[PDB]
């Protein structure tokens, strides 16, 4: 299951990017759907599912993408993107 499975919803983890530093360039829409909610502290977020952490975000960083890279074993993804996604993107 889930590390965080308060954070399943997409919705909730949407609403905690409220104080985003970083709307344009990296949008709290996309950066939820691929699992991650804001920790509170500067551009910190963690996957529900896997709880892993990424900061340090670049402008027209693909949340998805970024997930692949560094959690490739993340089931959340894996259900989400499929294999083949996470396999081309290593
Ligand atoms: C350029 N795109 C971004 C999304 C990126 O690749 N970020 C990497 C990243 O954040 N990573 C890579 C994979 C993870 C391991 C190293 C880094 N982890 C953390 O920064 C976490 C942390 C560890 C120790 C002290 C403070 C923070 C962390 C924990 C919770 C939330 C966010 C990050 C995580 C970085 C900083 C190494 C370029
Ligand atoms: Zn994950």
């Amino acid at each position: 299951g889930p590390a965080f499975p308060g954070m399943g919803s997409e919705e909730l983890r949407l609403a905690s990017f409220y104080d985003w530093p970083l709307t344009a360039e990296v949008p709290p829409e996309l950066l939820a759907a691929a699992g991650f909610f804001h920790t509170g502290h500067q551009d910190k977020v963690r996957c529900f599912f896997c709880y892993g952490g990424l900061q340090s975000w670049k402008r027209g960083d693909d949340p998805w993408t970024e997930h692949a890279k560094w959690f490739p074993g993340c089931q959340f993804l894996l259900r989400s993107k499929g294999q083949e996604y996470i396999n081309n993107i290593h």
